[PDB]
C-alpha cells in the first residue's frame, strides 16, 4: 500500500456557496425569524413530505433516520434553535466529513438520504427515480414546485439508458452542489437554488 494526496475540493468562503446555503435556510424557516431546529426539519421530512407521498412507515422510518444523521452532521440536535452561523458552520464540518467518506469511498450520509429517497419511489425494485416522480418530490419538499426546473435537473444529469435517474448520479451531483460549489453541479436545481 501506499499513501495518495486527494483535494477536498471546498470553497467555504465563496459568497456563492455562501448563498447557496442561506437560501436554503430561509427555505427552511418558514415563519422567518431566522432560526430553525431539528425538530422542525424531521417534522418536514416524516409528518409533511413521507406522508403526501404516501411512503411506509418504515420508508418513513428510514428516511427519519438518515434526515436525523444528516443534519446532526451539521451540528444540529433536537430542542435546540439554530441560526444561520451556525448552521453555515455545521455545513463546513459536514462537508469536509463527507468529502473525506467520498476520497475514501466510504458510504456518505448524502448517498445514504438519497437511499432513502429513492426507496419511496422505488416501486419496480430497479432503484430509479422518473422525472414525474422527482417532479413530485419537487413539489411536496418545496425545493423545486417548478416542473421546468425540475426538467432541468434530469437534463443537467447523465440518466441511464432508460431516460431515467439513479441513485449514483444524484449522490454525485448533491456531493458537488452542496458541498464543493463544482462548476459540474451548477444549475443542478435549474432557477430553483442558486
Ligand atoms: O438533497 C436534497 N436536499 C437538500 C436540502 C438542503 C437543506 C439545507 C441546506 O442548507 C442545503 C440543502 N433540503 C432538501 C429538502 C428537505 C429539507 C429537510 C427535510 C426534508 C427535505 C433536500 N432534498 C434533497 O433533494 C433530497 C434527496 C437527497 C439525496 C438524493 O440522492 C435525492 C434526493
Ligand atoms: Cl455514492
Amino acid at each position: 500500500s501506499s499513501k495518495y494526496a486527494v483535494k477536498l475540493k471546498t470553497d467555504f468562503d465563496n459568497p456563492r456557496w455562501i448563498k447557496r446555503h442561506k437560501h436554503m435556510f430561509d427555505f427552511l424557516d418558514i415563519n422567518g425569524n431566522g432560526k430553525i431546529t431539528l425538530d422542525e426539519i424531521v417534522s418536514k421530512a416524516s409528518d409533511d413530505i413521507c406522508a403526501k407521498l404516501e411512503a411506509t412507515p418504515e420508508q418513513t422510518k428510514r428516511h427519519q433516520v438518515c434526515v436525523e444523521a444528516f443534519f446532526r452532521g451539521c451540528g444540529m440536535e433536537y430542542g435546540k434553535e439554530i441560526a444561520f452561523p451556525q448552521f453555515l458552520d455545521g455545513w463546513k464540518q459536514l462537508a469536509t466529513s463527507e468529502l473525506k467518506k467520498w476520497a475514501r469511498n466510504e458510504p456518505t450520509l448524502i448517498r445514504e438520504w438519497g437511499d432513502a429517497v429513492f426507496d419511496i419511489f422505488d416501486k419496480d425494485g430497479s432503484g430509479t427515480i422518473t422525472l414525474d416522480e422527482w417532479k413530485a418530490y419537487g413539489k411536496i419538499s418545496g425545493i423545486s414546485p417548478s416542473q421546468e426546473d425540475c426538467e432541468a435537473t434530469f437534463r443537467h444529469c447523465d440518466l441511464d439508458n432508460s431516460g431515467d435517474l439513479d441513485v449514483d448520479e444524484m449522490t454525485r451531483q448533491h456531493l458537488g452542489f452542496w458541498y464543493t460549489l463544482d462548476p459540474e453541479a451548477d444549475g443542478l436545481y435549474g432557477n430553483g437554488v442558486p
